[PDB]
């Protein structure tokens, strides 16, 4: 309880002083790393890259749905995750922080329904790491 | 485990505008940045496989000898990470699992009553964020 915090938090300070020297702390350690890594990327690349309490997962799903037009990749899953991630910042600057939590759970709908049989046949976010990193 | 990747991309996303996920989020964070800062700081400023919870416990004893900060509970949490990639680097990764776990030992011994007395981890964030000036 007030232990497992600091628990968390050991091992998140540990997890980024490992990083820091091109060591890891655990594998989703590494998958971390490599997904924040990747998506500052993307951000950078595509710099020149519409959320209300209304919005359906519909809505959503469309949007992402023209992002794997052609087809999963692992590029391409990382302009999901960089997609959701610019719908929670808008919403925050927006001043609807509430629907971060909403974002979140449609990120994890579409991964589960579309992406996560992709990810398995292509030898998981272990392969991502190999990849990327 | 896609949750947890999920939250940890957006936590990541939202602060890097100032923004939080969550309170524990926000410390994480602070801690990240205020060991990188205490890091370059007390930059060249700067354990055994049998190596007891007492050998640490009594180096860090000397870190808080004048007593319990902010500065030096950052000081803690920088020693501890010096000390796993030391073992790393050592090839003694054993080690970095015990590290963690003498760290949460001390902070649930001996820092977590100061931490709540001096207005728990959100007080540290407050004060840290602050600090960081232009
Ligand atoms: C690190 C990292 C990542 C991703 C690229 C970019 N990339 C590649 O270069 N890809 C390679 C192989 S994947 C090789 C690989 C392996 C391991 C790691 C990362 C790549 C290729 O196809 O040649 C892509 O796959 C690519 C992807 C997307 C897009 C693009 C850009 C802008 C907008 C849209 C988009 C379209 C429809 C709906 C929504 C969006 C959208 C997305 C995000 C936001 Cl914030 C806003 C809108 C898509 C363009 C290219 C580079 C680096
Ligand atoms: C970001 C951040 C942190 C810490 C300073 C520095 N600081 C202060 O600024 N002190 C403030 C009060 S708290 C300021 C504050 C408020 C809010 C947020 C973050 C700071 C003051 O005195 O006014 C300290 O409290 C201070 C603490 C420690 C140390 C020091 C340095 C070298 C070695 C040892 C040490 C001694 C014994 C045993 C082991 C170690 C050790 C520690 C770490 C490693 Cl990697 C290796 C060895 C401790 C020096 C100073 C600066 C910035």
């Amino acid at each position: 309880s007030m232990s497992q915090s600091n628990r968390e938090l050991v091992v998140d300070f540990l997890s980024y002083k490992l990083s820091q020297k091109g060591y890891s702390w655990s594998q989703m350690a590494a998958v971390k790393q490599a997904l924040r890594e990747a998506g500052d990327e993307f951000e950078l690349r595509y710099r020149r890259a519409h959320i209300t309490p209304g919005t359906a997962y519909q809505s959503f799903e469309q949007v992402v749905n023209e992002l794997f037009r052609d087809g999963v990749n692992w590029g391409r899953i990382v302009a999901f995750f960089s997609f959701g991630g610019a719908l929670c910042v808008e919403s925050v600057d927006k001043e609807m922080q509430v629907l971060v939590s909403r974002i979140a759970a449609w990120m994890a709908t579409y991964l589960n329904d579309h992406l996560e049989p992709w990810i398995q046949e292509n030898g998981g976010w272990d392969t991502f790491v190999e990849l990327y990193g």
